[PDB]
């Protein structure tokens, strides 16, 4: 299938749920240009008396859900991120009790910054080149309902910098049609997101979807032109690292002839545990390996 | 001063302690070529019979300590890593209960590998370009002895991939003459070190020492050609990351007029919380910023 649709940000959700009716159905191989609201549903723009006294129930709108025909529970949905465009301004936020330095601050803070000629004008001294990424993306979990802001095995709020143009994200599918949704673009974000926010922007994501049938995943996987990382989320970084490393060990166990000791020592010396974010109600980490090692071992998604 | 000394591996310690007598006294500006034995005092030189049933209290011998004239409690010692040479063989170790995948393995594993042509020969199919780094490097703590295998504010077994040629590590000074010692070189290791070990090798480090006055650090900092990262260790990765971020936030607070929220939001978008190791008695993490950001705010240790 080769169709292309545009889905506007008027179709959106707040919690990833098997019960959300689909905004649109497409087929494996189809493309979508998905428009998004920023993390705040665009409530903060007037920069001025735009205080974070927003609605708050309107945070993390994810555009979707998209129903992908052929996707069944146990399959994988592969999402190719081809293009991220971002708006010409963004919003930074932080404050008492928010992120790692929440203990040093009182009150709430927001600043709207300009993005101009591909740079975030943080202040008069730093113009910081954009690295657009998608903070919230995932499929419906098999059961119940999780706020767009809590990451899990189905993706969701992973705030992972590798999900950027050129990346492919693989989710395990828990329900018929997968139900993909995405929002919370950042013009720029550092690993850990230790202030609580990135440069929060509205924008548009050209992506493509494919259904994979032969492949069992327990958690999301992102693959860029150079590395492949398993992503996991848990109540502590330590446990989230453990889960991501084990998920990658399992892919080796299932797709290669390498002994466990082989696995553990290879990972020790060529894999990198890294951090995506530390400031959501679960923390998110990842274990990354270079593509050519996987390829050598015959691991192909 | 511009003397150059060579310090051989027969001068070494097993714990960082203010009580260990100096192997040698040097002055600020002097260089040393420092020989190390591996993490195993060289007790595994071959396979077959050479397995983990070594002397074990002879693990992580650090060469040193070096008394650096002029260094006083409260100063900072800067150690420029100029060259690292590694031996032509190294050892990989893992096994039951070791590192993140300990729960998958039975007994104890080691493999001795050839290092040749600039590559770890991991096995018949895979050769991996070397990236030498120093795993254990530190000064004496203020008070109680700390075994070589544990990291802390004095440094020690931080297993940080950034500590390589071209880097500078800055340590807070706890005792007169600082008492620097180093060892546990790795021909290659990935962040997290999740199998338990690096490519463990002996070798030789060309370094230079300088005493810095009027800089307050609470924990070490590494500066490479590209980034400057605070390093910290704790019983969880979550705390370690929190300490690293705070120590960086305090450098900014005390050396700039950026507000706390300026700091927090800047860190959120341009700083990277990163992992050094999760398998030692404490985990070590880091927080890294691009050098030109510190440079703009006139931050130079
Ligand atoms: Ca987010
Ligand atoms: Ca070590
Ligand atoms: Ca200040
Ligand atoms: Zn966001
Ligand atoms: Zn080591």
């Amino acid at each position: 299938s080769h169709m292309k649709y545009s889905l506007s940000a008027d179709h959106h959700i707040f919690a990833f749920s098997k019960e959300n009716k689909p905004a649109i159905s497409v087929k494996s191989g189809d493309e979508l240009e998905v428009e998004t609201m920023d993390c705040f549903s665009n409530q903060i723009q007037s920069n001025e008396d735009k205080l974070d006294e927003m609605d708050w129930n309107r945070v993390n709108p994810a555009t979707g859900p998209i129903f992908v025909e052929g996707a069944k529970e146990g399959d994988v949905l592969k999402v190719k991120i081809k293009k991220i465009e971002v708006a010409e301004k963004g919003v930074l936020a932080t404050g008492k009790g928010l992120g790692v330095l929440g203990n040093l601050m009182e009150g709430l803070y927001s600043k709207v910054v300009d993005i101009k000629d591909g740079k975030v004008i943080f202040n008069e001294k730093l113009a910081l080149p954009v690295k657009p990424m998608i903070g919230v993306i995932g499929v419906a979990p098999k059961e119940g309902s999780i706020n767009c802001g809590t990451p899990g095995s189905h993706g969701g709020n992973m705030d992972t910098t590798l999900i950027a143009e050129g990346a492919e994200v693989y989710f395990p599918v828990f329900v018929e049609g997968a139900l993909l949704a995405l929002g919370d673009l950042h013009a720029l974000m550092g690993d850990g997101e230790v202030g609580v926010s990135g440069v929060e922007v509205a924008g548009k994501v050209l992506l493509e979807v494919e259904v994979i049938k032969g492949l069992n995943l327990k958690n999301p996987v992102v693959k860029t032109a150079e590395v492949t990382a398993t992503i996991a989320s848990a109540e502590s970084l330590d446990k989230a690292v453990e889960i991501a490393v084990h998920d990658m060990a399992e892919l080796f166990k299932k797709h290669t002839d390498l002994s466990t000791e082989g696995i553990a020592t290879l990972f020790s010396i060529t894999g990198n545990a890294q951090i995506s974010q530390v400031v959501d109600p679960l923390k998110t980490a990842r274990f990354s390996l270079p593509n050519w090692i996987l390829e050598s071992y015959g691991i192909r998604f």
